[PDB]
């Protein structure tokens, strides 16, 4: 449950990502796959890239970022009525794809890595703030339609 003044930061900070969506995308699966490499077994079409020069010269993997966060930042633009937007990831995320919440964690935090990492002095106390409430709030609605599946 986040303010309207708190949407109003995230929607501001999302302003940044969208201004480089398949940079910011790119980075962020970069700072999840480096950062935890179970995670890139999940991914058949990844998980032959072995080093980190691989996976940023990978044109596919920045078409992916450019996927995942065009859909997060969809289902950010709703500010919290996004049920019909997320229930298809949940699903496809636990029935297909078996990603464990905890990956959902590590990409979340990833995202908050990147954000300072490209806007260093940019990405303000309040904006962390806002931006880490979203991601729990996004995490913590797939999470229900987790324990709705039963899967771990
Ligand atoms: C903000 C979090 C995430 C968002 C918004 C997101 C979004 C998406 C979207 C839109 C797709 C393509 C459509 C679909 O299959 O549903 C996708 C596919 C996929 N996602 Fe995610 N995802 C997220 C997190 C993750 C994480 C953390 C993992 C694994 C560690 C993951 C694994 C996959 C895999 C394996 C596919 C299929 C890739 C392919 O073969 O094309 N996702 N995701």
């Amino acid at each position: 449950g986040l303010s309207d003044g708190e949407w109003q930061q995230v929607l501001n900070v999302w302003g940044k990502v969208e201004a480089d969506i398949a940079g910011h995308g790119q980075e962020v699966l970069i700072r999840l796959f480096t950062g935890h490499p179970e995670t890139l077994e999940k991914f058949d079409k990844f998980k032959h890239l072995k080093t980190e020069a691989e996976m940023k010269a990978s044109e596919d993997l920045k078409k992916h970022g450019t996927v995942v966060l065009t859909a997060l930042g969809g289902i950010l633009k709703k500010k919290g009525h996004h049920e019909a937007e997320l229930k298809p990831l949940a699903q496809s995320h636990a029935t297909k794809h078996k990603i464990p919440i905890k990956y959902l964690e590590f990409i979340s935090d990833a995202i908050i890595h990147v954000l300072h990492s490209k806007h260093p002095g940019d990405f303000g106390a309040d904006a962390q703030g806002a931006m880490t409430k979203a991601l729990e709030l996004f995490r913590n609605d797939i999470a229900a339609k987790y324990k709705e599946l039963g899967f771990q």
